[PDB]
């Protein structure tokens, strides 16, 4: 692969989006990858429900605002023929009663593709990919204040992971000469959060909190 | 116990700090533990030190930002005769090597009193002692994003509650007629997470968040 990968560059990528007082972060992460999928397929940037999925995705194994995961969410896509924009299904930050219509479908997949878990193989699939769905141990304080520069923290689990995020790219830092590459990941928190609602965590760093372990993409 | 309590308004409590990139939430409990009873001993309000606790409560069970017991913090103070100022020994959300100097010693316990694990137990504490150190299950998005009301998590736990808080009242919203008692919780985010720094939790619904499980206060 390439030393630097960033899919925000290629326009892959919609602006950060809050989840709020709801743990559908794995709608988030789905949404977000297909995102990428979809422009790589159409060349048009749509930013895509969540709430379509916190809604309609129990039947796929999803349980709304407490919890989900992001193959769940492709698998409904699949199942249900599509997915509504984000302007025709807004965010409410609570589970609510299906209503999609398929009128406003903006988004389709034919299922998707579980990455093997080695920080090798989720960079392999970057690269080549676009945007890749994962989930890491996001409960720590370090991770809640996090501002700038390679995430590291010591007590970060590699199982469990609860919180569904989005690589968009990877890369290394020139002015630290020792452990210096990342993950660049986009976070559903807001851009008041991280950078800009990012956060470079560590790469090639025996799998720190767990972020090539449950990595996915959908097929579009 | 009366109907309602807020240590704040009798001069109890300091302004809301913040932990930063750093588990050391235990520290910032038993510190607006100790600031409530000292105020009561001397009517002298004081910020005390959350680094001092950090760096050299490691022999008392404490692991610096790696997580800590407000008990364990009380027996430090014991131990070590005394515990500096906020002013004289600041906060800088890393562990170091201890810095403890006795000349700038603001407080002292003699040790401290566990509560019953009853939420009736905590209510009487809270009402005749002063504000009381706590743990609960802040791990949820829903907590994360808390801007005002009662605090309800249907996933809260009541078992290996994480994050240490303070209880600085208790009270009941009058314009709700079900379910309106809360806990007025200090927690060491910043002035700019909840109200204010501030969460009222869900009170005398089946110990939520676990938050009557770990309860004390240090004895001065
Ligand atoms: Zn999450
Ligand atoms: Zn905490």
């Amino acid at each position: 692969a390439p030393r630097s990968v960033d899919w925000r560059e290629k326009g892959y990528v919609t602006p950060v989006k809050n989840q709020g007082q709801c743990g559908s972060c794995w709608a988030f992460s789905a949404t977000g990858a297909l995102e990428g999928q979809m422009f790589r397929k159409t060349g048009r940037l749509i930013s895509l429900s969540e709430q379509n999925l916190v809604d309609c995705s129990g039947p796929q194994g999803n349980e709304g605002c407490n919890g989900g995961l992001m193959d769940y969410a492709f698998q409904y896509v699949q199942d249900n023929g599509g997915l509504d924009s984000e302007e025709s299904y807004p965010y409410e930050a609570t589970e609510e009663s299906c209503k999609y219509n398929p009128k406003y479908s903006v988004a389709n997949d034919t299922g998707f593709v579980d990455i093997p878990k080695q920080e090798k193989a989720l960079m392999k699939a970057v690269a080549t990919v676009g945007p890749i769905s994962v989930a890491i141990d996001a409960g720590h304080e370090s991770f809640l204040f996090y501002k700038e520069g390679i995430y590291f923290e010591p007590d970060c689990s590699s199982e469990d992971m609860d919180h569904g995020v989005l690589v968009v790219g990877y890369g290394f830092e020139s002015t630290e000469s020792d452990n210096n590459k990342y993950w660049l990941v986009k976070n559903s928190w807001g851009e008041e959060w991280g950078m800009g609602g990012y956060v470079k965590m560590a790469k090639d760093r025996r799998n720190h909190c767990g972020i090539a372990s449950a990595a996915s993409y959908p097929t579009v």
